[PDB]
């Protein structure tokens, strides 16, 4: 609730966030997804990431979701996404984190 | 507050540090950046006054501000935009870091009692 009633603290940043668990389900998207997809918050969350993904860069993001190439491995990679603004290159910069599961934490950049 | 603590590191690309203050004038939330503004940690300041963080001369200002109606006793936002000196106990300073607080005042729903307004902001450092 407290998060939901920051959100807009995250206009200050150049692209969204995005949290992916290991199921590839998103666990969560800033709602500033809108201003980059035109896709809502709560059209996203609990959703396969993979529909907002071309299905080219689909086996890449399945990639970083990996932990072969507690603790956590850096991440940086080239994505495209679904725009309704057909899609938008972005780069995703963040973690893989973590009985409990691995986990993406990632904001999204237009490159 | 373990998914949020989780990715509290993502706010490292933001230019400051994200406070959150209750009408009472306690810190709900700081994010753990502020131990890079300054120097102290996430853990030992919230639920302790912000008056406690704030240079005595700056006080009245930010009770001031923390009020919506700017009366403590157009935009579509109770938005608030004001200057304020911090303590800051890293060795490039003199005690005190001024900053500019950014951000917006809106009900904070989940505590307990009526929900009480509360300061939403980013505070970056002059």
């Amino acid at each position: 609730s407290m998060l939901q009633e920051g959100e807009f603290l995250l206009q200050a940043l150049n692209g969204f966030v995005l949290v992916v668990t290991a199921d590839a389900l998103v666990f969560y998207a800033s709602s500033t997804i809108q201003d980059y997809l035109g896709f809502q918050q709560s059209d996203v969350i609990h959703q396969s990431v993979y529909e907002l993904i071309h299905t080219e860069d689909r086996a890449e993001f399945q990639r970083q979701l990996h932990w072969a190439l507690a603790s956590f491995m850096e991440r940086c990679f080239r994505c495209r996404l679904r725009c309704l603004l057909g899609f938008l290159a972005m780069n995703f910069q963040g973690r893989l984190k973590y009985p409990p599961q691995l986990a993406l934490f990632a904001i999204a950049t237009p490159l």
